[PDB]
């Protein structure tokens, strides 16, 4: 049983590549795009990126600078997050905040653009800004509707947004990295199908630490019902969640949607990448 | 918004065609309402104005990216996508550096700089994404840039005439007088007022626009004969 590619070193090599743009000692404005990359955690997301383009059949020279601009993006939507480690608005005031946000975003659109010079035909490149921008859109939704729907019940309302909050950043990375990769339109529907599913799970599994809330309001009699509509507070709802089995359940919709996950893959060819992304749906 | 009928002459004027120009000024529009939105802010709900102005940004790079779907060539599209970002980061280096002047003097060739790299960019937002769907080549795109920098000099200035005449007026001004301007930084409106006059600040400022204006209208001249050329002219026009 032997492999017919190679297996990089793929977050040793984003890290250095991210830090070798942004180094220690900038300045001016790439002096609060750095603080709010540094420290940089394991970068998932352009792992995942990366991962995904390999997957197909494409390049680590087409997917490093795309893997940096979903790296600026996401990071820049944290900083912005933040407003509505210490925080950069706390650090720095709101306002400066709002334009290294800006300059995060930009800093990701221009990356992008180097996937050109980098060998992309402009074609894909155009394809692939279409899949940024459009998974853009979702992961700022959830992020909204996560306000207005807070302090409100929703089962299905809640799958949607979770997989707009998780499985857009996930889809993200790989539509980005499977268009850059060359991917036909069955390997992106597969990863599209996978990051929604993973997403749902990853999210599932924030929430055990609500979904538990919902599926413990849904099995409640109507007399708890009425008063989980109406709601210290937390130790009110962890009691209703224990009596009613919620995180129990919760992790059973999570298992599933794993499975969904890894059934997705199943249409990638087989491949040391592909594996990788079955093995990150472990917990 | 000079930007929208920046971006369909720029396009025009080198030989492009309308059907793109026509989606790529919704995309562009939307990236401005995009920035506007997040200054609002630095200055609706405050949620939403960011993370709807943020949605935006994405809103006018996916437009850009359906000008194929129109007709665009995807290699013009992808090196607008280049010139669209670097402009949107020119906006962002210029803001911090705005943010971090306020309350003292600077040198004029800094506040020239400042405005050309930000409210400059904001003009060759339009115009870069224009030529370069319109098909340009890069001696017209430079001209082209330097349009849209001294223009945007030009009305920044205009805008500060209604800031160059206060540091102007600073530079004739003896330490004295040097000194009571800087003061008025960290009523006052009546101290200033009376000090840019007793100089000729406002007066300068007028002549330095005028300067620019001409490089504006310089700039145009190399690209061929057109209305859509004669159109760019008409905005140096403060009437305009």
């Amino acid at each position: 049983d032997v492999p017919q590619v190679a297996d990089p070193e793929v977050a040793a090599m984003v890290r250095a590549e991210v830090e070798g743009r942004w180094p220690l000692g900038v300045s001016g404005l790439d002096e609060v795009v750095r603080y709010g990359l540094v420290p940089f955690g394991k970068m998932m997301g352009p792992w995942l990126l990366i991962r995904s383009a390999l997957a197909v059949g494409g390049d680590i020279a087409t997917a490093l600078p795309a893997a940096v601009a979903l790296e600026c993006v996401q990071v820049g939507a944290m900083m912005h997050d933040d407003i509505i480690k210490p925080a950069a608005h706390t650090v720095f005031g709101e306002p400066t905040a709002i334009v290294g946000g800006d300059g995060l975003f930009f800093h990701g659109f221009a990356a992008l653009s180097e996937c050109r010079e980098a060998g992309a035909p402009a074609e894909r490149v155009a394809q692939a800004f279409t899949v940024l921008s459009r998974a853009g859109l979702r992961i700022g939704s959830a992020a909204l509707r996560e306000i207005r729907m807070s302090r409100e019940i929703c089962v299905q309302d809640y799958l949607d947004m979770i997989a707009d909050k998780s499985g857009a950043l996930l889809w993200m990375a790989c539509g980005v990295g499977g268009t850059l990769g060359g991917a036909d339109e069955a390997a992106l529907k597969a990863l599209s199908q996978y990051s929604d599913q993973l997403g749902i799970a990853y999210q599932i599994r924030d929430d055990l630490m609500t979904l538990p809330v919902l599926l413990a309001h849904e099995r409640a009699p109507r007399e708890q019902q009425l008063r989980i509509e109406r709601l210290e507070r937390y130790k009110a709802m962890a009691d209703l969640v224990g009596a009613y089995d919620g995180a129990q359940a919760a992790r059973e919709v999570s298992h599933r949607h794993v499975q969904l996950a890894t059934r997705a893959l199943q249409t990638l060819p087989p491949s040391p990448h592909r594996d990788a992304l079955e093995d990150l749906t472990v917990p």
